[PDB]
C-alpha cells in the first residue's frame, strides 16, 4: 500500500515516499538534527521529462567549448565541444577513445560554468526549484534556509544549482575508482537524480553492477529495489557523519605515508579531493578507527540530502545527470561559521 516513509541502512536512513507531502518536515527534522543524510524518492514523476534528456542538451548547447575529465586517471581533455560529451552518453560507439582504443569514462567539468545555470537554462531552473522536496529548507527564500539571512562571519553558498554529468564506470578495475572523490561541503545540499542512461552496443553490463553494489556494502532492503520493483540505479554513494571527518583524515594520512607520499603531519586529505575509499579502505576505517558510514544507491528520481560537513564520495553505475542545490539549515549552521 502507499505509505509516508520506510527505512534503509538497517534503520539508519530515512526514505520519504511523497516528495510534495506537506507533512514531510515532521519526520525529516528529527533525523536531520542527528546529522543523518535523508533520501526522498519519486522526484522524477514531478518534473518535465523532455527537459532532462541528453539529446536535448546536445541539440540546444552542443557548440559550447568545454573541458572534460577522464575518470580513470583524472587527466583533463581541454577545449572540446559540449556535443563530444552528450552524443556518447548512452551510445558507446560514439565515445572519445583513449590511445588503447577503449571508450573513455568521462565527466563534463564546470558546466554550466559557475553561477550561469539560471541565465543559460531558465525553463530547467523553474522546473527544478518548484519541485524540490522540503521546500522550507531547500528554496532560495524558504522560511528555514538561512543562506540569504547571515552576515559575513558565515561562509554563504554560491547561487545554484550545479550539475553533475558523467558516464558510468564499467570494468572490474573501475570498481575502485571514484566518479567524484571523497570531499565535504560547508553548506547543506540536496542532489536530485534527473536521468539515468543505460547504454547500448556494449550493453548487457548488468552483472558487474550487482557485484559493485554487493562489495559496496549495500543493505539487503536496498538490494530488493533492483530485483523487485525494477527501478533504474544511477550511482553508489558513501556518506560519513561530520563528527567522523578528523578520524578519516588520520586514516588517509597513515595510508599516504604507507604508499610513500611525503606530506606534512597537518595536511588535509579530504580537502585535497584525491582519495576514493574502496572496499579495503572502508573495512580499515571501521576496524582501525571505529567509523561506520551510509552506503546509498541513488535511483532515478531519488533526492539525497547531504549534511554540512559530512564527507562523501560518488561512484556512477550507469551514465547520470544529477542537479544539486545548496542551502543553510539552522540545524547545521555551526559548520559554516568563520570563528572558534
Ligand atoms: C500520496 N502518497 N504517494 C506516495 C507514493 O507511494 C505515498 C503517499 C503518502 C502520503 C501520506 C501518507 C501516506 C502516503
Ligand atoms: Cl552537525
Ligand atoms: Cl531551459
Ligand atoms: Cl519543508
Ligand atoms: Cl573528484
Ligand atoms: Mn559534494
Amino acid at each position: 500500500s502507499m505509505t509516508s516513509h520506510s527505512w534503509l541502512c538497517d534503520g539508519r536512513l530515512l526514505c520519504l515516499h511523497d516528495p510534495s507531502n506537506k507533512n514531510n518536515w515532521k519526520i525529516f527534522r528529527e533525523c536531520w538534527k542527528q546529522g543523518q543524510p535523508v533520501l526522498v524518492s519519486g522526484v522524477h514523476k514531478k518534473l518535465k521529462s523532455e527537459l532532462w534528456k541528453p539529446e536535448a542538451f546536445s541539440q540546444e548547447f552542443g557548440d559550447q567549448d568545454v573541458d572534460l575529465v577522464n575518470c580513470r586517471n583524472c587527466a583533463i581533455i581541454s577545449d572540446v565541444k559540449v556535443r563530444d560529451f552528450w552524443d556518447g552518453f548512452e551510445i558507446i560507439c560514439k565515445r572519445l577513445r583513449s590511445e588503447d582504443g577503449q571508450p573513455m569514462v568521462l565527466k563534463l567539468k564546470d558546466w554550466p560554468p559557475g553561477e550561469d545555470f539560471r541565465d543559460m537554462m531558465p525553463t530547467r531552473f523553474e522546473d527544478l526549484m518548484e519541485n524540490l522536496p522540503l521546500p522550507e529548507y531547500t528554496k532560495r527564500d524558504g522560511r528555514l534556509n538561512l543562506a540569504s539571512r547571515l552576515p559575513s562571519y558565515f561562509v554563504r553558498p554560491d547561487l545554484g544549482p550545479k550539475m553533475y554529468n558523467a558516464y558510468g564506470l564499467i570494468t572490474a578495475e573501475d570498481r575502485r575508482v571514484g566518479t567524484t572523490n571523497l570531499h565535504l561541503d560547508v553548506s547543506d545540499a540536496v542532489n536530485v537524480m534527473v536521468y539515468v542512461g543505460i547504454p547500448i552496443g556494449e550493453g548487457a553490463h548488468d552483472e558487474e553492477v550487482l557485484k559493485t553494489i554487493d562489495e559496496g556494502d549495500a543493505d539487503e532492503v536496498t538490494k530488493e529495489r533492483i530485483h523487485d520493483h525494477k527501478e533504474k540505479p544511477g550511482a553508489l554513494w558513501h556518506i560519513y557523519a561530520a563528527k567522523d571527518a578528523e578520524k578519516i583524515r588520520e586514516l588517509l594520512r597513515k595510508v599516504g605515508e604507507e604508499q610513500g607520499q611525503e606530506n606534512p603531519p597537518d595536511h588535509d586529505p579530504i580537502h585535497d579531493q584525491s582519495w576514493y575509499l574502496d572496499q579495503t579502505l572502508r573495512k580499515r576505517l571501521y576496524e582501525e578507527y571505529g567509523v561506520q558510514g551510509w552506503a546509498i544507491v541513488q535511483f532515478l528520481g531519488d533526492a539525497v540530502f547531504i549534511p554540512a560537513g559530512a564527507p562523501h564520495q560518488v561512484h556512477n553505475l550507469y551514465s547520470c545527470i544529477k542537479v544539486a542545490e545548496d542551502f543553510v539549515s539552522p540545524e547545521h549552521v555551526k559548520h559554516c561559521f568563520r570563528l572558534t
